[PDB]
């Protein structure tokens, strides 16, 4: 049997994104031909995960943005920009987008995904709160209601 | 902008799930370039919609599924088999094997697909119950627990 990692789900096409993998999901992540991570934490990938990460042909992508409760939060709109620089090279498809529990971090950028792909706001939060279950942040959603685009 | 449908979702390549589809989303529904469509109500799709699945060459197979609350549900094994059978077939990607809400009947063939496909019971469970929310139920769910993969 085949465990996706917590919060699994897929994306866009050629896009994919959960809470944060491990041990347990390998064998089904080992199949979903992964390229390349894009995992959103300032922290070091754990050892028995990173050693599958290596020995996959499987690059990653760390934009640690750091993570903090809503009482008082803050998005690093920069940090999210240069994932979602990367996340749109199809080039580095398939990818798995990831951080800690896949509802915050990992919201913005697939959140952010969706606007440039042009939903509305309001289909475009509530993919954004189908995930985040328990808990599920205003901030980072508003953080979406402006995000601005280059071209 | 863009609407996806009512609890819109890329089941896999190919395929996808959703509720009963609105006017308010085909610009949407034109992205996703469909072939087919798994439908599950019973009753006759309406004008609108119906116009949308020929007005864009979309073959829609049906399998009507009749539509009750937790107390006393209960789902069709064949017309379940069968749908299984339809989205089983590449020619007919992208699909959607939607119903009314795309929360129960849709994702108990969405977690059907995911018993072949050799998953796991919880991570197929927690799978379901984000489209179910609350208004989730065991029934389709010990149905999936049931439902045998021996083609």
């Amino acid at each position: 049997h085949l465990i996706p990692p917590l919060n699994f789900s897929m994306v866009d096409n050629g896009i994919f994104r959960s809470g944060f993998p491990d041990s347990a999901n390998f064998s089904f992540l080992q199949t979903l031909g992964l390229r390349s991570i894009i995992y959103l934490c300032p922290e070091p990938y754990p050892e028995s995960n990173l050693q599958f990460l290596k020995s996959n042909g499987i690059r990653l992508f760390q934009f640690g943005i750091e993570g903090n409760k809503e009482p008082f939060v803050n998005i690093p709109d920069h940090k999210i920009r240069m994932a979602l620089k990367v996340l749109l090279d199809e080039k580095n498809h398939p990818v798995l987008i990831h951080c800690k529990r896949g509802k915050h971090r990992t919201g913005c950028l697939v959140g952010c995904l969706r606007k440039l792909q042009k939903w509305c706001l309001t289909s475009i939060f509530d993919e954004y709160q189908r995930f985040a279950a328990a808990k599920a942040r205003v901030s980072d959603q508003r953080f979406m209601e402006i995000f601005d685009v280059s071209s």
